[PDB]
């Protein structure tokens, strides 16, 4: 599996008031044991947040109000962007990526899309304004223990996954980038997310976490 270096620049995905989320939810939100979160949660048009405590929220909690009520609708506009990109030098890529370096650009995957073996790099070859976006078709999942690395300057405030359906990380994961799910994200034991895990309609579950922001999140030149 060979990846080519893209020349299409893409542009950052605009979250809008999604930006300060770490968390946001549709249906409902679960938690299990010693969770934490530092950054903002939502939850719109559900009502159910279970698990705080022993979850903590190092953050404000924000229920079908007005700040979660439009991000909402922003990260519905930010999923439709996400999917609607196109670059003629776009790069198919399916199924396990573990071992791989992902480099700048527009990723598709027509069905799942796994860390399964090995870890994926993001590599911005010295540019942190560098974008990466990839769109994928079905789920998105990691087995136990697996990690999203960046090299080359990359930031996790500048990777973003676009799920058709719904995202599983496996306990202890290291995940980074914003996760956009129109359904379910689902996080295991000890995992941890660089990044939002953000699920349009349904259900966000966490058990034992760490969730925080991306390092300068409000920026994507440094």
């Amino acid at each position: 599996t060979v990846i080519p270096l893209q020349t299409t620049v893409q542009t950052p995905i605009t979250l809008g008031s999604a930006n300060n989320f770490a968390v946001i939810a549709g249906s409902s939100v679960t938690n299990t044991g010693a969770t934490n979160i530092t950054g903002d949660l939502g939850l719109s048009p559900g009502t159910s947040i279970g698990g705080f405590p022993p979850g903590i929220l190092n953050g404000t909690l924000h229920i079908n109000d007005a700040i979660a009520n439009q991000a909402k609708l922003d990260i519905t506009t930010a999923y439709n962007d996400a999917a609607a990109r196109v670059a003629s030098d776009m790069v198919t890529i399916s199924g396990n990526i573990g071992g791989l370096t992902l480099t700048p650009g527009l990723y598709k995957s027509t069905s799942s899309l796994a860390v399964s073996s090995g870890d994926v790099t993001f590599d911005a070859l010295g540019d942190p304004s560098a974008i990466f976006v990839i769109q994928i078709a079905s789920t998105l999942t990691t087995t136990p223990g697996r990690k999203v690395l960046l090299s080359g300057g990359a930031l996790a405030s500048n990777i973003y996954w676009q799920v058709s359906s719904s995202a599983s990380f496996g306990t202890t994961t290291s995940f980074k980038g914003t996760v956009i799910a129109l359904e379910s994200i689902t996080f295991d034991t000890g995992a941890t997310l660089e990044g939002r895990a953000l699920a349009r309609n349904g259900a966000v579950t966490m058990e034992g976490n760490t969730f925080v922001l991306p390092l300068e999140h409000h920026h994507h030149h440094h």
